[PDB]
Parts: C-alpha cells; sequence; structure tokens
C-alpha cells in the first residue's frame, strides 16, 4: 500500500543515489531499465562533471579483498552516463518514478537510466568454504555515482557511492518433460528397467519437485532401497576453470522392488538453501549473509552463445538411484528459475539484511 525507493549517500553527503528497487528482472528478451536519480550538491561540486557507471564484472579471489595484483576482475559490460551537466541528449524519456523523485528533491536531482543487454549473465556467487576462501568468485552488477573532470580522472571513495544491484532471471512455464531410462543386466537373463520423469521443466525456488519413478524388475535380484536427490552443477569459466557439484536435496526411501515385480511411486523433494550453510562450493544468486539470497538460477544457453564470458554456468539435475542387493541410476535435467513477484514515496537504506 505504498511506493518505496532505496537510497545510499556517499561517505560525506554531497552525492546521493536513489533507486526504485535492488533487483532487476531479466525477461531473456529484455532486461528491466535501471531507473534512478542522483542528488548533487552544487557547492563542492564545482564546475566538474558528475558521472554514473553501471558495471557488470566477473570477480575472483578473497571475498573481502579487491586490490589489484591479488583479486582478478573482468568487465563483461560497462555503461557511462553524464548526469551533470545533463548533457544533450536526452534521450530516454523520464519514468513516472524519476519524475516524482525529482519533485520530492530539488533542482539538483538529476536523472540517469541504464538499459542492460539480454545476453548478460545474472547475479551469482560461489563460496569455496573456509578451506580455501581465495577461490571465491561470481558475477556482480555495480552502480557507482561519482564526480570528476573526465572518465579518465581518478576517483575518490569519499566522493563516490557504490551500490550493488542484482539481475534476476525469469521465464513462465509451458511440452511434458521427457522421461529418462536405463536398462541394466544384473547377473541375469532379463534387464532391470529403470525409468523416471518430472511433472515440470521449469521449477521455481521453494517449489516441490515430483519425480515419477517406475521400475520393471525383470531380474531375480532385489532392490533394497531408492535414493532420490537434486544435484547442482557449477562450472567456473574464467580465471580458473573448475567444476563443482553438490547435493541440494536428498531422500533415501527403504522401498523395495521384488524380483520379476513391477514398481511405481511419485517421490517429492524441494531444493532449499536453508540446508546449505555448511556446504562447500555452491552457486548462490547473491551473498550468503543476505536473506533474499537463494540457490543460483539455471544458466540459459543461447545456442551459439559464448559460455566463457558467462563467468559461471549453473545447472540442476534430479537423480534416481536403485541400491541393488551394483547400482542403477538416472538423471533428469530441469530449470530452476527465480519466483515471479506476481502512493507516497517512502525511503529505505539500500542495505539488504543478515538477520539473524
Ligand atoms: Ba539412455
Ligand atoms: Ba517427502
Amino acid at each position: 500500500k505504498g511506493t518505496r525507493v532505496f537510497k545510499k549517500a556517499s561517505p560525506n553527503g554531497k552525492l546521493t543515489v536513489y533507486l526504485g528497487k535492488r533487483d532487476f528482472v531479466d525477461h531473456i528478451d529484455l532486461v528491466e531499465p535501471v531507473d534512478g536519480v542522483v542528488l548533487v550538491d552544487p557547492e563542492y561540486l564545482k564546475e566538474r562533471r558528475v558521472y554514473v557507471t553501471l558495471t557488470c564484472a566477473f570477480r575472483y579471489g578473497r571475498e573481502d579483498l579487491d586490490v589489484l595484483g591479488l583479486t582478478f576482475r573482468k568487465d563483461l559490460f560497462v555503461a557511462n552516463v553524464q548526469s551533470f551537466p545533463p548533457a544533450p541528449e536526452d534521450k530516454k524519456p523520464l519514468t513516472r518514478l524519476q519524475e516524482r523523485l525529482i519533485k520530492k528533491l530539488g533542482e539538483h536531482a538529476y536523472p540517469f537510466t541504464f538499459e542492460i543487454p539480454p545476453n548478460l549473465p545474472c547475479s551469482v556467487t560461489l563460496q569455496p568454504g573456509p578451506e580455501d576462501t581465495g577461490k571465491a568468485c561470481g558475477v556482480d552488477y555495480e552502480v557507482k555515482a561519482f564526480c570528476a573532470e573526465n572518465l579518465e580522472e581518478k576517483i575518490h571513495k569519499r566522493n563516490s557511492v557504490r551500490l550493488v544491484i542484482r539481475k534476476v532471471q525469469y521465464a513462465p512455464e509451458r511440452p511434458q518433460p521427457t522421461a529418462e531410462t536405463t536398462r541394466q543386466f544384473l547377473m541375469s537373463d532379463k534387464p532391470l528397467h529403470l525409468e523416471a520423469s518430472l511433472d515440470k521443466e521449469i521449477y521455481y525456488h521453494g517449489e516441490p519437485i515430483s519425480v515419477n519413478v517406475h521400475v520393471t524388475n525383470n531380474t531375480n535380484k532385489t532392490v533394497k532401497k531408492i535414493k532420490i536427490s537434486v544435484r547442482q552443477y557449477a562450472d567456473i569459466c574464467l580465471f580458473n576453470t573448475a567444476q563443482y557439484k553438490c547435493p541440494v536435496a536428498m531422500e533415501e526411501a527403504d522401498d523395495t522392488v521384488a524380483p520379476s515385480s513391477t514398481f511405481c511411486k511419485v517421490y517429492t523433494l524441494t531444493p532449499f538453501l536453508a540446508n546449505n550453510r555448511e556446504k562447500r562450493g555452491l552457486a548462490l544468486d547473491g551473498k550468503l549473509k543476505h536473506e533474499d539470497t537463494n540457490l543460483a538460477s539455471s544458466t540459459l544457453l543461447r545456442e551459439g552463445a559464448n559460455r566463457e564470458i558467462l563467468g559461471i554456468i549453473v545447472s540442476y539435475k534430479v537423480k534416481v538411484k536403485l541400491v541393488v542387493s551394483s547400482d542403477v541410476a538416472v538423471e533428469l535435467p530441469f530449470t530452476l528459475m527465480h519466483p515471479k513477484p506476481k502512493d507516497d514515496i517512502v525511503f529505505e537504506d539500500f542495505a539488504r539484511q543478515r538477520l539473524k
């Protein structure tokens, strides 16, 4: 029942950024525009220019550090805009939010708008664990307002103000996700036929996944139990190539399958970051400390797209496994997307959260 807008001022107070929201939805076909305003103090500002830089960049190294010669970085995308003087230009028409934000402020709140390309990677992070914190890495979208005579002139952290916006992926549902099968001979004439499938291709966070297990046991062997499990896969495509893998869900059913007998059952489990705080190597869609953080959404491949510049490729697979009294198994691919969200101005500090 209101219209909130986040904000964050520079260490001093001269510069102050305002934004409608932290996250920004990437509809694959197009990313939402970055609406914002920057309140400049004409006093110390002098005649020099006020810039605003949006920057997507792959980081690698200690989480905290950022010093050159230690922390690696690579700008996957950069966009500079001159908020003062207002430049020509114009050109992007002011949004309803930018207008009302200027009204509340006073003849020193200058608009700025970034249009993010579709092929860019979403926000993502990967904690290697305490064993080797230096292996940390991820993609990050920064927003940085500052003031200087030119884009070349070095900045000063007291002047500038750094925000960190996330770009979240999304895509509506809608054919039946193909099944997966495997015949295996266990010291027998006839094969044990394992088969499984899913009710959906695209799952959202917190949503339960239903696995349709169906097993024609044509052997004289007995299946003692069945392990269902969701598995994350994360490939590091920059600075230091590697492939992580980690179970985000597990369920061991002591369900048996008699020889020559058929079996069927729909299992259900839900991948959840809650059980992952003690996990090593795991792709998150944000910082581990924030509450609004979740498991990294699945990375969309664009057929001819360059997967190297994507920084980190995340993917997911359900895995059925029959523990024979050898072990038969299968793996079902599936997409994990971010849930769709489905008045007077009210300010709020840009800080995420950590509680508790
Ligand atoms: Ba096959
Ligand atoms: Ba259950």
